[PDB]
């Protein structure tokens, strides 16, 4: 809400559209349901590529939701013609709003 960006990534091989709603939720190619669709209660940390690399990507680690166990996954936007600078757009607001929920989840 608010913190919406989108920027398509390949995840497993498959390109889709990358978007950040309070809940990282990525989608493959022609799908109406989120392929990695993770909270930011999900997210512990993530790695994105320095920006100065043809190969533009975005990981995310995993904290256990209930029901699952600790993962991480990437999304490469190699693929995606504007992977860097919307890497850095999902990067951004991603990683300042799961750190913004920790805000009111931990004392920090």
């Amino acid at each position: 809400m608010g913190d919406r960006v989108e920027a398509l990534a390949i995840f497993r091989k498959k390109q889709g559209v990358l978007s950040i709603d309070s809940r990282l939720k990525w989608t493959g190619e022609g799908k109406t349901t989120p392929s990695v669709d993770i909270a930011f209660d999900a997210i512990s940390n993530l790695q994105t590529t320095p920006a100065s690399n043809p190969k533009v990507m975005i990981r995310v680690f995993i904290v256990v939701k209930e029901g699952e166990d600790p993962t991480s996954l990437v999304f490469h936007f190699t693929g995606t013609p504007n992977a860097r600078e919307n890497c850095d757009m999902i990067t951004n607001e991603l990683r300042n709003a799961i750190q913004r929920q920790r805000e009111g989840s931990q004392s920090k």
